[PDB]
């Protein structure tokens, strides 16, 4: 069957400042780049960006909600979010409602966050704060 | 510091056949479901299906580069392909890299992958061949 994510993929449009928002302000692993892309890790996550003369530089209100969230802990949650603020990184969203998260964009609009907190935690805090109609399996 | 992906979360114009494609079809285990959304488990991957009216069925000729990656062995990969093959569920791509790689789309056009073959992998196999202007670190 399937078991996990093997790689997440992101089209960037200019290779230089997505390789250095990612390695050098997100702090992930740079393992290699070429021409048209590159490979890090965080963690266990295999992130290649691609580049792809097709991305756009999408502003937030112009795509869907669907987003990557990194794991951070409890402890370095604020200071990290408190930083990216401060270095200017545009934000798509506000409201807390899927528990402690920051919402931010990466330089083609890939909407991202940072997230404290484990699937089964979010399903404990859910059962006292439900989303509408939430049933659990 | 970063720790991993935290979780994925696609936005999807239809809910039910979301669920049906991510549970039933590909095998995902289903933790909960509300009226705007579901929280999925692939293993260690977190997927979030969240309905967003904004969701755009959308042809792959339309929308980068960007795409997800899910994991497979090797000896479970060609019966998964056939299965997706036998539900009509259309390739975006053919593999040409190294590893086992089936290209496919979501009811939403999300661009979706079984991959065989980890970093280290891959890696292992640029070293020995290295992509055009590849520098490692
Ligand atoms: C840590 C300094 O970097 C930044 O503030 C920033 C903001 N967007 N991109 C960057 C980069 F690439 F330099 F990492
Ligand atoms: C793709 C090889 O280039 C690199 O690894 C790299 C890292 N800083 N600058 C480069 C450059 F200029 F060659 F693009
Ligand atoms: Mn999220
Ligand atoms: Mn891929």
């Amino acid at each position: 069957m399937l078991s996990g994510l093997n790689h997440l993929t992101l089209a960037v449009s200019q290779l230089a400042p997505s390789v250095a928002f990612y390695q050098q302000l997100l702090g992930m692993t740079l393992h290699a780049r070429w021409d048209s892309g590159a490979y890090l890790s965080c963690g266990d996550l295999w992130l290649c960006l691609s580049l792809d003369p097709q991305r756009r530089v999408t502003p937030p209100e112009e795509s869907d909600y669907t987003h990557y969230a990194f794991s951070i802990s409890e402890a370095d949650f604020a200071s990290f979010a408190a930083r990216l603020e401060a270095a200017g990184v545009a934000v798509w969203k506000l409201n807390r409602s899927e528990g402690a998260s920051h919402y931010f964009l990466d330089p083609d609009g890939h909407k991202l966050e940072l997230h404290v907190g484990s699937l089964a935690q979010r399903l404990a805090a859910c059962r006292e704060q439900p989303y509408k109609g939430m049933v659990f399996f």
